[PDB]
């Protein structure tokens, strides 16, 4: 996260930190994701098209630092692995960008909620807030484009959604945008999305409702002004959801 300000699980108690084990036993932060139901997390496809291996994956709940523990929080096997079988890359956007982790401890258990430990709604079927709307997003990505090093702690920020027809425009992606993504920004470019917030939530107030809106996906570069974060749009992959969650 670009700017915005620092935070804890309490305030994104549905963020759910995914790491990766390597040959050698080293642990490394793969992504973000939402918890929304208990055994269920919802991530983008792209933190995990290169490793597809469930074995490899760790899911933290209830975390709000990235190298040290968090009292209270819960560690999850990986037991099933879904990816969206449509998903598609070209060099900037990713297509259908969106994938479930099935979770489950050592124990044999799904997600208890808790103080830092809670689900998020998914939004009605193509029931998305207006343009101009403000929204969050959460993450353990770089607090600057040229950094090497990930925040420590969680952060989070604000960013406003923007309407298909200006995202679509050459000088921001053009085509490379389609109805199943939103763009998100700051009116600034002073605060966005970057690398290693990826999956993570977009959330936004719907009647009331704190809703998962986006799933962090793709941009070019972070903060950059003609250039917003973009957003598998949740509420258009409710079908593909509902036939993989039972
Ligand atoms: N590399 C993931 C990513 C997505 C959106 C923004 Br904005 C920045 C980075």
């Amino acid at each position: 996260i670009i700017g915005g300000e620092f935070t804890t699980i309490e305030n994104q108690p549905w963020f759910a930190a995914i790491y990766r084990r390597h040959r050698g036993g080293s642990v490394t932060y793969v992504c973000g994701g939402s918890l929304i139901s208990p055994c269920w997390v919802i991530s983008a496809t792209h933190c995990f098209i290169d490793y597809p291996k469930k074995e490899d994956y760790i899911v933290y709940l209830g975390r709000s630092r990235l190298n040290s523990n968090t009292q209270g929080e819960m560690k999850f096997e990986v037991e099933n692995l879904i990816l969206h079988k449509d998903y598609s890359a070209d060099t900037l956007a990713h297509h259908n960008d969106i994938a479930l982790l099935k979770i489950r401890s050592k124990e044999g258990r799904c997600a208890q909620p808790s103080r830092t430990i809670q689900t998020i709604a998914l939004p009605s079927m193509y029931n998305d807030p207006q343009f101009g709307t403000s929204c969050e997003i959460t993450g353990f990505g770089k607090e600057q484009s040229t950094d090497y090093l990930y925040p420590e702690q969680l952060k989070m920020t604000v960013v406003k959604l923007i309407s298909h027809r200006e995202c679509q425009q050459p000088h921001y992606y053009g085509s490379e945008v389609t109805t199943k993504m939103l763009c998100a920004a700051d009116p600034q470019w002073k605060t966005d999305s970057c690398q290693g917030d990826s999956g993570g939530p977009l959330v936004c107030s719907l009647q009331g409702r704190m809703t998962l809106t986006g799933i962090v996906s793709w941009g070019r570069g972070c903060a950059l002004k003609d250039k917003p974060g973009v957003y598998t749009r949740v509420s258009h992959f409710l079908p593909w959801i509902r036939s993989h969650t039972k």
